[PDB]
Parts: structure tokens; sequence; C-alpha cells
């Protein structure tokens, strides 16, 4: 049993809410919060944006002396930071950026970090500003990852679609 309330279940292992994933981890304190990340930790805009102002800029400032010591993550790789504020632990997964012509088979590649923890609330993998298909990123999600997952879909109309047309 866990805390999280509120989810329609998919899968076995792979729950779905809308929600603010903001809001969602400054009430649940999971242990660990996924955040969309790009290569260089440059947390602007979308998920990362949004999560990184949540914490007051601490994201940033710790992720600035993660790229200076360790330099840039993989496509479709990760990193485990703090959860400053919103979680224990915050997982940055890179998922490959349509709007930036990557591979979006990578996409697979980046939703394996999760297999590597128990439990996670998350966002999907790519979607929003990161161009791909948030129907593509669900399947591959619930194909690729065998750990619970509880994603927050933050627009209640596309929740609507991806539950809809879940197979
Ligand atoms: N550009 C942008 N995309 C965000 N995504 C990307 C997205 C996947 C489909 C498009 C999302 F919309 C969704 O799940 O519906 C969340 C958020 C954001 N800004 N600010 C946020 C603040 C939050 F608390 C949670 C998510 C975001």
């Amino acid at each position: 049993v866990n805390s999280f309330s509120g989810y329609l279940k998919l899968t076995d292992n792979v729950y779905i809410k809308n929600a603010d994933i903001v809001e969602e981890a400054k009430k649940v304190k999971p242990t660990v919060v996924v955040n969309a990340a790009n290569v260089y930790l440059k947390h602007g805009g979308g998920v990362a944006g949004a999560l990184n102002k949540a914490t007051n800029n601490a994201m940033q400032v710790e992720s600035d002396d993660y790229i200076a010591t360790n330099g840039p993550l993989k496509v479709g790789g990760s990193c485990v930071l703090s959860g400053h504020n919103l979680a224990k632990h915050c997982l940055h997964v890179v998922g490959p950026n349509v709007n930036k012509g990557e591979d979006i088979q990578l996409l697979k590649s980046a939703y394996e970090n999760f297999n590597q923890h128990e439990v996670l609330l998350a966002p999907l993998l790519s979607a929003g500003i990161f161009g791909a298909d948030p129907i593509h990123s669900l399947r591959v999600c619930v194909d690729t990852v065998r750990t619970n997952v509880y994603l927050a879909v933050f627009d209640k109309n596309l929740y609507d679609k991806l539950v809809s047309s879940f197979l």
C-alpha cells in the first residue's frame, strides 16, 4: 500500500491521473519524482521548469554543480539528484526531443531508467514541449517499465484521450 490517490489503473504496474506533477509531488512526497530533463539539466520550461520553480531554483543550482563535475547526460540517460521539497529523490531522465530531431527509438532507453526504482511519480517522457506523441509515449512506458509508475498528466483533455485510446 502506498499514498497515491485517485489514479486509474492501466496495467499490473502502470497507473495514470490528471494532475499537476508539482502539486502531486508536494502532497505525496514520493520517494522518486521523475523530471523530463534535457542533457544539460537546464530546467527552463515544461515539466522541468515547473519542478525547478517549485524548488525555488534549488534544483537548478544542484544541477549546475552536477554538470560542472560530470558533463552532460546522454539522450536516453538519467541521473539521481535530490528531490528537494518535492520528493526524496528526483530522477532526471532525458527522453528524445523531437523538436531537436532526436531518434524516437531512444524513448525506450529513457523509460528503462525507471526500472531502477520500485515506485515512481512521473510525467510522460518526450511529451509536451519535447514534441513526441503522448499516446506513443504511454505505449512505450507500458511496454518497458516493470516497476510501479504513477503518471501525472497535466492536461485534462490529453488525459481523457490517453485513457480512451489505451489498448
Ligand atoms: N510546457 C510544459 N509542459 C508540461 N508538461 C508536458 C506535458 C506532457 C504532455 C504535455 C504535460 F502538459 C502533461 O502531462 O499534460 C506536462 C508542464 C509544464 N509546461 N508545466 C508543468 C507543471 C506541472 F506541475 C506539471 C507539468 C507541466
